[PDB]
Parts: structure tokens; sequence; C-alpha cells
């Protein structure tokens, strides 16, 4: 039986929560995913604060009645437009990425100059450089929005010389700067992190934050005596609300999971 | 209204806690209590170990803590449970971030857990460990010199190579790539246990991932603090305020540092 393994939640725009979900994985090996993208609105980019917020409700809805035990908003706009809200109204464990990347990224820069690839949304939220001044009121953080990022990701061109040329475009402001650290401030990046890294050089440090993040999934289900306790066959889910195949071409590309259940579902 | 994050030990071992937090989290406040009058706790009474760290933990709570830090292996194994359940703040310990980050860490799940005897005892890295992934393999071993090293500064000499490498040859006869401190003394031997080990094996520092989830935490609660203007860290010991402040002013570069004498028990 399934009945005694709850899952841990994870939503987001597409299938950039998966970058959170494979530290997961690593970290985690007993404990099962529920995890929903809604690419039939990705990009939450250029949304409104509102809306988004509203959006991630409808997916937090959809999770919370799958009877999961812990949330994870694995989303940048997400997160700053109702991560508070949200765990404030539930009684689960609710968290976000932008804490974990913040604190990530403070750990690796050596000379406290930050800099921060996000959407529109994330970008114009200023919730990097609130979160990360709030840890370190004396470091430097810089931000570029990156629009054509999560388009590239999604479209499954993530290893393409398109990807390649977008990346070498967007970041090329970077090389102007004593930035030597770069948070992926949109958890779509990571797909594109060895061309960044390429692209940067060995002298800035890139941060994926899912490894931050997934250690705070494993530090709070152990807080609050969540953690799973039983021999039962993990049978984790995958929900979207665009087309299933295009999903499992780039969640097994990106997990190695050759036998993932992905169901297309509809939301709002 | 500006609280400290609070940290108990036994003695000086859970200032490498403290420099952690000090680079993480450089707008808290620290309250720094070392039992060093009734140190070791290893080879005490469980019953007594958690009554020590009751007495602590009453002390800092009378001053003003929003979180408190089991800063040491010890008495985290033997009181953290009760302290969490019967406090109003967040209460953590060591053991449960070096099991975390060691899990990170590794890439063939094969981890060692070097500890004083009482801490390897109490199997509570294993138990840790285990409860995160139930397939890894736990080398446990003691290092009973360690501390001695540690404390009386020769960490850094030939005498701690020679212990280090004498202490540490059995996990040569292993394919362990990750070895946690389960000590916090331990952290001032890391770069020449790096060396013994070689460029294969990671050596955690568990006071970076302790220091990593008080952060976390301040955050979950709404609780950190925006600036380090009026930040007044207090230090208290049981023992030597001399001999004590010697080795926290180096640890921790904090040449104008304060520490008090206080009195606990009895
Ligand atoms: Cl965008
Ligand atoms: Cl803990």
């Amino acid at each position: 039986s399934n009945a005694m393994k709850q899952a841990i939640g994870f939503i987001d725009s597409g299938v950039g929560g998966l970058t959170v979900v494979r530290e997961v994985l690593k970290q985690l090996p007993h404990e099962q995913v529920y995890y929903l993208g809604d690419t039939a609105r990705c990009p939450y980019g250029p949304r409104d604060k509102e809306e988004v917020a509203k959006f991630t409700w409808e997916m937090t809805n959809f999770l919370v009645d799958r009877g999961i035990k812990m949330l994870v908003i694995a989303c940048n706009t997400a997160t700053a437009a109702a991560l508070y809200d949200i765990r404030e109204k539930l009684d689960i464990p609710v968290i976000g990425v932008i804490q974990p990347g913040s604190r990530a990224a403070l750990k690796a820069t050596r000379n406290n100059k930050i800099g921060v690839l996000g959407t529109l949304g994330t970008v114009e939220s200023m919730a990097y450089p609130t979160a990360l001044k709030g840890l370190n009121r004396r470091v430097e953080v810089d931000s570029l929005a990156c629009p054509k990022f999560v388009s590239v990701v999604e479209s499954g061109e993530y290893k393409s010389a398109i990807a390649k040329k977008v990346v070498a475009e967007s970041l090329l402001p970077l090389k102007s700067t004593k930035i030597d650290t770069v948070i992926l401030g949109c958890t779509h990046y990571p797909l594109l992190k060895p061309i960044i890294e390429n692209f940067m050089g060995d002298g800035v440090a890139v941060i994926n934050s899912g490894e931050e993040t997934a250690s705070e999934v494993s530090a709070l289900l152990d807080y609050h005596n969540l953690l799973d306790a039983t021999d039962e066959e993990i049978e984790h889910r995958f929900f979207t609300t665009g087309s299933t195949q295009i999903f499992k071409d780039i969640a097994k590309d990106w997990l190695n999971m050759p036998d993932m259940t992905v169901e297309h579902i509809k939301l709002g």
C-alpha cells in the first residue's frame, strides 16, 4: 500500500521545480514527490503578483487535496508573491526557493559581490536584494532579467546552439562587473548551468539553489517529525497543465527516471 | 527588540559553531555558555548530562534568547528532544545538521564519523544518518586524543599530524568519501585531517550546516535581524574566564570580547 507514505509537494510554472526535485531525490531518497508544473500558464515571469499568487494557490489546493505533508514553492515568482500567505494559512510546513539561494550565495562569495539572474517579475519584486541584504547588509547585489531563458528551457532546447547564443547575449553585462557569484534566481535556469558556467568562466561561482532548498526540506521534516519511516514502495507523481510528452522528455533528461508517471490536469 | 541566539556547550568546542554563525548571520547577537567547570559531559550519566544542559538552558533563557543551539554532540544526544518539547523557541543540535551535510557531500554513501567515545557509543550519528538514508554505510571511530590536541594549541603542529595519522589509519582501509567531524573541537584539525584523508574525501565541519539551519529557522519564524548596529555578544563560562577568552578571542578573531564568570547548579 502507499497509505503510510505522504508526499512532499512541489509547485512551479513548468519544469524549473525539477531542479529542486533532483536534490530531494538525492538527499531524501525515501521521500515521495508530488509535483505540479503549470506549463499551460508558463511564463509566470511577466505576470502580476496578484495573478501569480492566485495561480500559486490553485496549484497548492490541488496538491493539498492529494494529501501532501509539506509544500515547496519551487518557483521564484510564486515564492515572492505568495509564500507568506500560504505558509500562514496552511498547517503543513511551506518553504520557497529565494531564502535558500540567498544563503548559498552568501556562503559561496569571496568578495561579497553577488549577481542574480531571474525573470522580469522576480527582478521587479526586489526579493533577492531584500533577502540578501537582510542577512548581510554589506553585500552588493545586482540583478539581470533573462526573459528568454525560460522559453529555451521549456522548449527543450537548453543544450542547443540557440541556448548558447541566448546565454551569451543575455549575460555579457555581467562581464563588466566584479561579481564572483551568480544566483540562478529562476528554478528553470540550472538546466542551462553548463552553458552559463562555460560563458562566465572559472572565476564565477554559479549557484543552483536546489541543494540548499532540499537541505531545508530535510531539516524541516526532521524538526517536525515528518520524515518517512516506511518500506512502502515509492510512487512519485508528476502533474502538468500542458502536454505530458514534452514534460516527460525534459524530466527524464534532468532526473534520470525512465519510468516516470506524468499526467495532464486542468486548473483554474 | 534585539534578542540573542543562545549556544550551550560543556566547554570551548562550541565556539567553532559560533564562528560560522558570525560569518553567515552577521546581524545576530550571540550568547554563549560553556560549562568548563563540569566538562567533559561525555562520561556522565545521561540523566546528569540532561540536568546540566537544562541549567545552562535556563540561564540563557533568563538572558533573552530567541533560539537555542546545543553546540555539543554529547548534550544534543542526551537532552535535545526534551528541551525542544518544553521551550517555545526553536532548539537545534549539531548532529542532524552534520548528518545532512554528509548526505549532501557523499557520492558513494559511505560515511565516517569521528567523535569522542561517548558520542560514538551513543550511536546518535548512525541513527540520524540512517533515518535519512537507510542504505548509507557508516563507520564510527572514537578519537580520544583530539580534544587535548586542540585545547593545548597543538592542532597545526607536527604533534597533530602524527596524532591524526595514527588515529585515522583504520579509515584508510575503507572506501569512505565523507567524514563527519562529530566533536565541535575537531574543525581546528580539519586541514590536517584533509591532508591525511586526501582529495577524494569531503571532511565536514558541521558548524557550517548548523549555522545555515539557524539562518533557515530564524527566517521561517520571521526573526532575522536587519542590522549589526548595537550588537552586544556575551560569553559566559563556569571555569576560568581568562583561559576561555584566550581561546575564544583567537578562534573568533574578536580581540575585545568580554567573558563573564557564572555559577551554575550544585
Ligand atoms: Cl520573464
Ligand atoms: Cl537538530
